[PDB]
């Protein structure tokens, strides 16, 4: 429970440290939560989950995927932004647009289902700028208190001494670019993969491959973003 435990105890050590300024935040947020539910409210993903992201190793990190909120149909989101259980059909709409976009930028074949913790155990953070919702109601938590932590852990993850590639979906996560200013980072920014805002940019936006030649430009190891 991120009300009753410390960060420590939460999430990877390299993480627990980087969100050392938010951790009474942190505990905050345990506390909303709570009340959502003390007042018959739900939420998602699962609070176990809630901090799925940062249980991979802060200091592998390579590329940060960031999008806005967290899946709102119970069962979909697990802690990683984007991602679905292995076992769930029909993808959600703004997956099956990405790995769409996936298949043209890099020629592999659709994968074979919505798991993408393959990404997080490569150096990939699966971020969403606020990190819960309640159910069937998209941005509900927005300005809850999960910006301040969100934005805590991309100035953690900027400031370390390593590179760092930043895809930036949608206009909540745009609004980290100021944090990822040191040249050692580098921003990718396209619309969302929703359906509703995919067409303004995000198809054809190649974000695998030019993370890929960002990385490779500052000396780092490319991401093999290959699903199987
Ligand atoms: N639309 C979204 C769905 N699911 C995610 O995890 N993030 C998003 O931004
Ligand atoms: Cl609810
Ligand atoms: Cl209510």
């Amino acid at each position: 429970s991120m009300t009753a435990r410390p960060l420590s105890e939460l999430v990877e050590r390299g993480w627990a440290a980087a969100l050392e300024p938010v951790a009474d935040q942190v505990a905050h947020m345990g506390q909303f939560l709570r009340a959502e539910i003390a007042a018959g409210r739900r939420y998602l993903p699962a609070g176990s989950n809630v901090l799925r992201a940062f249980t991979f190793p802060f200091d592998n990190v390579r590329v940060l995927i960031v999008g806005q909120d967290p899946y709102p149909t119970p069962g979909h989101a697990v802690g990683l932004s984007f991602s679905v259980a292995p076992d769930v059909r029909p993808w959600p709409r703004s997956l099956a647009n990405i790995f769409d976009e996936y298949t043209a930028d890099l020629g592999y074949p659709l994968p074979s289902n919505g798991d993408l913790t393959p990404w997080a155990q490569r150096g990939v953070l699966l971020l969403n700028r606020v990190l819960t919702v309640r159910p069937s109601n998209p941005a509900s938590h927005r300005g809850k208190g999960w910006e301040a932590v969100t934005e805590c852990a991309i100035r953690a993850l900027a400031a370390r001494a390593a590179p760092l590639v930043a895809i930036l979906w949608g206009r909540d996560a745009s609004t980290l670019k100021p944090m990822l200013a040191a040249g050692n980072c580098v921003a990718i920014e396209s619309p969302h993969p929703s359906p509703l805002s995919a067409s303004r940019g995000f198809f054809g936006s190649r974000p695998f491959s030019r993370a890929n030649e960002l990385l490779v430009g500052m000396g780092a190891e490319p991401i093999d973003w290959r699903l199987p």
